[PDB]
């Protein structure tokens, strides 16, 4: 009932009653919020209503003291004060950027602008404010009935009518009756069970709807800068793998938190685990948002550190396989990997937070909680693809907005670069270094001369809002009789229905976009599918050309990407 304001910290007994995370607000504060928003009602040890019986006037601009009772203009005796004068609502112990955090639907992507400019207080009122509301949201679609389960990896599905029906890629997970975490793929459905269960009919599935807690910790810690290495002891005998990021760890040691931006195959995962090699005593948790990132350090872990001091943290409510060969949820063990959700409450000399572009600002606050540190670094690239904000539907959210780390790169520029991409041929490289890295980003393999662009624009279907273009991938179907060695590609695409066709027609392995970031083939097939806003974002065209260490065929339906693929086009 009483606490410290979200604007100033000045401590107060109000909370705005009118904003989904009932924030405390300070006299001064709490009246500019009432007095400028529509949220009127103002919550101390007992809400700010009109006390008197049966009046409903909640509204505190229409609210007076009548001696320690709250009545409105119709009820209030001859000596009363009015609860909001002088620029201030009374309480206990007597701003234009939280109104617009406090009130937005969160569907602009201003507001996601807003809730990365502002102050860092307001950046965690944004993200609760934010998370919350993605949660209340997940209450609006339908539940999905069991109509006849054809085999165990397909079914046919009954929706709920009123009620929309959830865009169904792997993003949306449903928890199905407690019958296990369930995702779905598309008249005939493909089920996928993290549990394997004999799906029965009249089975119902609903999308997993969790409590948004609190934030404490800021985004970012305050910065500080050391005249020396603090709390590390670095190596003499350093492996010469790690020799080139000597300058770099050295800086990790001399600053509280630092900045990584590494473009694809530029050594990220090389520079997170041989930091581990040059402060060879330093306690270093690994994390990152997903399971996949998490398991790429683990990958690059068993390869140069001992397998005895490292531990994979595995929440119980296992959702997906993932790493197993560490001993599992041993916390205490020198090297600990574990995602952001699943962190325990510990201390590190080095806390490594990998994937930053995917991160949001409710993750970077998140493990500022968990985690105490003598440094963090933040390891990402804000010219790769960030969280899905499923909220967001107008306006493009820019990379300096992803979060706060991401704002420092775009801004005041990363701490360190890797500067040389060791995966793609030179005609991926100088595209993307063209693109996203103002002409920044090296090349160290040659031009491999199997790097193939084609302009098709095809014929655009739609299986609800996800696109197909059977067309295009008619064009890759001829491409791969005439180049036999492409049989081994990945096909990509922007749309999971435009890959569920491909897999059936081309049997490639498949992928998203989105889900391609953080790995690598010799071979991919791009179909870019359609010319929409999500199919020619810059940062999801990046990750897709850079998947590739050999070759790529890009089918393009953009003028404007297809002239800058410095590639070699094709004719048909
Ligand atoms: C270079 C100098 C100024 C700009 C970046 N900075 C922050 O924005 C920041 C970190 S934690 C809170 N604020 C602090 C360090
Ligand atoms: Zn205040
Ligand atoms: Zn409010
Ligand atoms: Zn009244």
């Amino acid at each position: 009932a009483v606490g410290a304001c979200v604007l100033c910290n000045s401590q107060t007994s109000l909370r705005c009653g009118a904003c989904i995370r009932r924030p405390f607000l300070c006299c001064k504060c709490c009246y500019d919020h009432v007095i400028s928003t529509s949220h009127k009602l103002v919550l101390s040890v007992n809400p700010y209503v009109c006390n008197a019986p049966g009046c409903d006037v909640t509204d505190v601009t229409q609210l007076y003291l009548g001696g320690m009772s709250y009545y409105c203009k119709s009820h209030k005796p001859p000596i009363s004060f009015p609860l909001c004068a002088n620029g201030q609502v009374f309480g206990l112990y007597k701003v234009t950027d939280f109104n617009a955090i406090a009130t937005c639907d969160w569907t602009n992507a201003g507001d996601y602008i807003l809730a990365n400019t502002c102050t860092e207080r307001l950046k965690l009122f944004a993200a609760e404010t934010l998370k919350a509301t993605e949660e209340t949201f997940k209450l609006s679609y339908g539940i999905a009935t069991v109509r006849e389960v054809l085999s165990d990896r397909e079914l046919h599905l009954s929706w709920e009518v009123g009620k929309p029906r959830p865009p169904l890629n792997r993003n949306y997970v449903f928890t199905g009756y407690q019958i296990g975490e369930y995702t779905f793929e598309k008249d005939a459905v493909v089920y996928r069970g993290t549990t394997t269960y004999k799906l029965n009919v009249g089975d119902y599935f609903v999308l997993t709807s969790h409590t948004v807690m609190p934030l404490s910790a800021p985004t970012l810690v305050p910065q500080e800068h050391y005249v020396r290495i603090t709390g590390l002891y670095p190596t003499l005998n350093i492996s010469d793998e790690f020799s080139s990021n000597v300058a770099n760890y050295q800086k990790v040691g001399m600053q509280k938190y630092s900045t990584l931006q590494g473009p694809p195959g530029t050594g990220k995962s090389h520079f997170a685990i041989g930091l581990a090699l040059y402060y060879p005593s330093a306690r270093i948790v690994y994390t990152a948002c997903s399971h996949a990132a998490v398991d790429a350090l683990c990958e690059k872990a068993l390869k140069y550190l001992p397998i005895d001091k490292c531990s994979r943290i595995i929440p119980a409510r296992a959702r997906v396989e993932c790493f197993d060969k560490f001993k599992v949820n041993s916390t205490l063990e020198q090297y600990v990997f574990c995602t952001v959700n699943a962190l325990p409450e510990t201390t590190a000399d080095i806390v490594v937070f990998d994937e930053i572009s995917m991160a949001t600002n409710y993750d970077l606050s998140v493990v500022n909680a968990r985690l105490r540190a003598k440094h963090y670094v933040y390891i990402g690239d804000p010219a790769q693809l960030p969280a899905p904000r499923t909220l967001l539907t107008k306006g493009t959210l820019e990379p300096e907005y992803f979060n706060s780390v991401c704002r420092l790169m775009k801004t005041i520029g990363p701490d360190m670069f890797l500067g040389t991409c060791r995966r793609c041929p030179a005609e991926i490289v100088d595209t993307v270094s063209a693109l996203v890295y103002d002409n920044k980003l090296k090349a160290h393999k040659d031009k491999s001369a199997q790097c193939f662009k084609m302009f098709y624009k095809g014929v655009i279907t739609h299986d609800v809002s996800s696109a197909i273009n059977r067309p295009q991938i008619g064009v890759v179907r001829e491409f791969l009789t005439r180049n036999p060695a492409w049989r081994k590609a990945v096909f990509i695409s922007p749309y999971n229905s435009q890959n569920a066709v491909a897999s059936k027609i081309l049997g490639l392995p498949t992928q998203t976009v989105d889900s391609s970031q953080g790995s690598e083939y010799d071979y991919v097939i791009f179909t870019q599918t359609t010319e929409t806003a999500h199919s020619c974002n810059v940062n999801r065209f990046n990750v897709a050309i850079t998947r590739a260490k050999v070759g790529i065929l890009c089918i393009m339906s953009d003028r404007d990407l297809y002239d800058k693929l410095q590639f070699t086009s094709l004719e048909i």
